[PDB]
């Protein structure tokens, strides 16, 4: 038993500005999710039963990103949901697969529906089940793009690449709704996790996704600058009109339900998530607009016209909790709504 | 030129660190939680209830033993009552039982009584185990009862592990200042953050062949995983069990909520003074079995994440990272209004 | 083939404290004079922010009368800004500064404030380490070789060097520390201010170019830290936005007096945002606030044995405090029942 | 301009238990305030007009410590105060002195009242005025014991000892009522200040006082283990019935006034370096001292120290994070009973 290092989350770090010749409106946000799949913006909606069904997946795709359709539904329903996305004009669609007895049956149905990428997503991606699962899928569908997760170490990146994964998803315990670190003791602060895993993925030619723990548009800039090809979000999208669930009103405020897929409610037991509510945000398009503007602003400050040189030119400093207080607005009574800050 | 620097080492508590996932070929339902409390005493689960007058009498010790762990009967009662309590556990189906002993004029009379009642382990229990009185107490007890299993505590340094081991202790108990009801660090200025204490003591124990117990400061199942991964053979809890039906004390209702009393053994109320503990209320939890179910499930999850089929394998292959207070905020659920109870998480 | 990296820990004012020095100088014996630029001297090292809720001619006149300087904001027509500079210049030859953006009409605005005899212009931008600001400085110094130019905002030594080479007479440091700023949150970018000022001032001293510590200052002691770290001057928005001389009416809500204060990057000021809009306490007249700030600075210089600001820089030593140190540093374990004029909660 | 190191306050550190052959009841709290002045317990009350006049100094001395009579009164009044303490049984008494035009005449008057020790008390002890003040006092009164302060660095210890100080007082900005670090930006977190200065004092044979920022008895143990010969407190004693000021009731709670000497109110008796407020009434000094001493004795038992010197020689600190601090305090308990040595 040894203590390796201090590991950082997004709130621990800030990016140092670079000499720039590019204005935010001039930068480009295209990214390769896999070698075969390009996205116009590097944003993905989480594969959760309170975040992404076909309604969300279609809107994400029209905005330039992609939704991963959750697997808490019949194989038949999930193929139906993937098919609904694909027939809505050649939109990209993903679907979640689990390490289950019917894994291949479910894969078979979503490929029949022409899914563009599957996510073999589990609480612990660095495992015999996932590794063998990836190898079976690629042995039957060599061309099927496969994201495998979730992981938090460079050894996991190497092992899953070696299995045939086309992309790996990073994130153990940083989710807004996640208790894995509290109930199991396990996880890696997400900025260090993405940085160390992306470094290994660059050496092997495999992209990594930064999944969970993102709250503000500036957090996405950090995750991309740390080397992720894309950022996955549940909380930021669960309050949008296109996520599942009705709008509930209470004391003049509107809400949507959001819960971990390891929460008691979603599994219906020793849960690794919680259940609750988040503010209703309106249409996804308004949220995406603010995320993309802040990302383009950060790339302007970093002198990055596109996303590759962003990682190469990224220098972080660590801030203390007093630095964090300086970074947020302070010593002001904010009386007006800001569209990208709360 | 090169300058002089003050050598101050940082020590960590459970909330300072996280376990890094390992490659895993084991599912949580396949791991084994057996542990050796002492070379002679095996537990089916690595959990102990604290020797406190608001946590463990015979009712709790019986339930802990039936769940696969052990309870330590507290000594805030007559010698005859403590022997009766141990005896009641031992008559309830050969269950394991422990009893707390103090550095007192009547120490051996109390030891004799609980030995007569067939106690399986005594805990020579003190605020400062790395002391002349505890060292001599262990020697005297082992000279009279060479086969009697003795835990000695509490301590926080490898030197204390070495000295108590040389005195004849079969196991040592680590924890100066981490307990939820404890003020030792505040009033005396003394203690060691518990994750570092357990790690540094356990590593010395591993080299001497003596196990160590991680006593105090545990709040969530994941904290126990950290303590076991750091090398502790078992985890001792007061607060986590004190709200259970099987703990001493009536269930008290106030403004629609149910409470039980929990207090330090060094608080005024327990000692009845310069106290080193406080007295208060915690939420009623219901039956011990439901709390144990959640704790065990969390430990098994952690071992799955670390690929550990056994607790020795957990310790041998565990790596930690340090998190900052921002890391801690990410680790807990954040930016959500939690609306439903979770059986293993409360804020 | 470079890779992303974590360079170091960087500190804000609340992270550090100045170690007392042997002193042979009482606080009333110290001199607060400073060179804003080689050409311009200030009797006290304080500047009011170039914002439409902080500085117009009323504030700039009062700042200059106190011995500092105000920068007239550019959220107005070119003609009105020229008029505002002119009102300041007329009142006894007081120093005045004016804000300029990287815009298509940049040189037209410069022309008009030069005509009004502005003493310094600030090429004010969110990201001063940029081609636009560099080319802007060069163009201005080509048409007006002796016009003093401050360029900002920046946070790195590289930026100091690049703007000095472009011809800047002074550089302004601050990416993200402002009270009303959200740059670090929405874009992910910035450098904690004490470290940003120390590292930029270190480069500036090597090149003979001063640097301004802009943003994030809350108490008079924070200004001492900024000056000890090598800044020639401190610029404040929040500390001045509540004064009588700031723009905006005095608003009363539930027995408390307020004034509006907002980021220039806020939706309201621009009518994707990087600032917020709110209200701060009304503080009465600028003179009362400056008195407390100056007294605090003089006290600090007494503690550090510094008769002059250059001596303060040369002999200042900092320690880092933890959040527990910070709790010690503030009053603690006391129910404060009387207002202190230089301390609020 | 450079960052030297991280500096720590009491809440940043904990003492590691030692092997112990001494029980808390077997330890000795005796200490040398100066080479000439022994205290039976290592505690002093602050020279503040809401903490120490003759009533508090007499009570402090009878408990084995010492009070420093504040100077916010006429020279004649301060002499009478000192005189009351000395006539109450040869009790030890101290008196504060400022860097003032009447400095020597104030010293003359308290010397005639037979003060045991004067404290050349100032915001910045590492200054020419204090250095020359000490030299002048020791020139006229070579045997008069002189504490000089306040300071926060080893260099200040050296310069003050060279001036002739018999003891130096450490604390720039730790006071509960102090705003020095906020308004002037200056100070050193108190545990590091005491450790650095006391180590310098030990080399020179000059003791150092840990003055300010103490909240709990364990904070004093840390100050003494860091090498301080004594601890000085305002807040911990200002609520005692022997402190100046009436007991005031507000909404069923009892309070006394407590304020910095550099607050407006105290200076009026303007850029201040302190605040004014109220703290809880604590009853008689004896009950507070009893808890402080018990906690110190417990700490010394944990460290196996029969004496304050052995405590310093064998003390090892570790640093704790804010998560460590949350563990060190009681946590996850609704406290429902008063404890005499713990509040929050
Ligand atoms: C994202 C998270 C948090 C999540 C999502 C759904 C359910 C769970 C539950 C609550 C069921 N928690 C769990 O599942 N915890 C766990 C712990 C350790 C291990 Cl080793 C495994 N292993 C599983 O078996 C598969 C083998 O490939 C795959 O690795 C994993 O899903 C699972 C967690
Ligand atoms: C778990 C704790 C906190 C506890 C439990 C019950 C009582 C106390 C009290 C409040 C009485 N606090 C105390 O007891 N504090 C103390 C401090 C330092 C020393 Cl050295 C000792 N030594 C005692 O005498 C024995 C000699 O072996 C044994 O070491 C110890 O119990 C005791 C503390
Ligand atoms: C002080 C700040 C925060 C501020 C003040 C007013 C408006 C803005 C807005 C909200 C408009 N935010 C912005 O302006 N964000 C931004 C981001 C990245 C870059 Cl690269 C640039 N570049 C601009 O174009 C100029 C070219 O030199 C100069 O670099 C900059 O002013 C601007 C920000
Ligand atoms: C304990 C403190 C905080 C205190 C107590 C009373 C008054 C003050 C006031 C508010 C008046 N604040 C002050 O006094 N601040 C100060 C700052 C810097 C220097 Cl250099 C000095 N020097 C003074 O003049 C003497 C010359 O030796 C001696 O050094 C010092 O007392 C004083 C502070
Ligand atoms: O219950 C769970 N426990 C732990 N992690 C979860 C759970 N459900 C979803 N996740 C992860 O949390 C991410 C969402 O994090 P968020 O964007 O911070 O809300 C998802 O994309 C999953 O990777
Ligand atoms: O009053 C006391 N002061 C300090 N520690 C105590 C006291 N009473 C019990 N303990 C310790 O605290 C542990 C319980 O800690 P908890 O599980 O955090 O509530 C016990 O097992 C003892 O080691
Ligand atoms: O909206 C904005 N976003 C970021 N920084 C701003 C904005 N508006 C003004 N600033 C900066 O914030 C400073 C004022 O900071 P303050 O003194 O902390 O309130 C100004 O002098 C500018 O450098
Ligand atoms: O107004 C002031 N400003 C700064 N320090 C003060 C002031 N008045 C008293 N002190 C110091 O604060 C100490 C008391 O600190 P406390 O024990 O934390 O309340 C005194 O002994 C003085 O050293």
């Amino acid at each position: 038993a040894r203590i390796l290092k201090t590991a950082y989350t997004f709130d621990d770090v800030l990016l140092v500005p670079n000499k720039s010749e590019v204005l935010p409106n001039e930068v480009s946000l295209k990214t390769q999710l896999t070698k075969k799949i390009q996205l116009n913006i590097p944003l993905m909606s989480a594969s959760m039963d309170t975040v992404t069904e076909s309604k969300m997946a279609i809107a994400m795709a029209r905005e330039g990103g992609i939704g991963i359709i959750h697997k808490n539904m019949t194989i038949e329903d999930q193929a139906r949901e993937v098919d609904r996305v694909k027939r809505s004009g050649g939109l990209l669609c993903g679907a979640s697969i689990g390490v289950t007895n019917d894994m291949m049956e479910r894969v078979d149905a979503v490929v029949k529906a022409k899914v563009d990428v599957i996510v073999l997503d589990t609480a612990h991606g660095h495992s015999k089940g996932v590794i063998e699962g990836v190898k079976r899928i690629k042995a039957k569908y060599p061309e099927l793009q496969v994201i495998a997760g979730n992981i938090a170490t460079p050894e996991a990146v190497r092992d899953l690449a070696e299995a045939g994964a086309d992309c790996v998803k990073v994130g153990i315990g940083p989710g807004s709704i996640c208790t894995t670190r509290i109930v199991a003791g396990v996880g890696v602060p997400q900025l260090t996790a993405v940085m160390d895993c992306a470094e290994e993925g660059k050496k092997l030619g495999i992209p990594v996704i930064a999944d969970g723990g993102l709250k503000y548009s500036g957090d996405i800039v950090k995750a991309l600058a740390a080397g992720a090809c894309a950022a996955m979000m549940g909380s930021i999208f669960a309050g949008c009109e296109e996520a599942p669930g009705a709008i509930e009103i209470y004391q003049g405020r509107s809400y949507k339900v959001y819960r971990g897929m390891g929460s008691l409610g979603a599994m219906a037991f020793v849960p690794e998530g919680v259940e609750g509510r988040i503010a209703y945000k309106g249409h996804l398009a308004d949220t995406i607009y603010q995320l993309i503007g802040g990302i383009k602003s950060g790339m302007g400050y970093l002198g990055a016209p596109t996303l590759e040189n962003l990682y190469e030119n990224a220098n972080f400093v660590v801030q203390t909790s007093a630095g964090f207080r300086e970074s947020h607005p302070h010593d002001i009574n904010i009386t007006k709504e800001a569209p990208n800050y709360s």
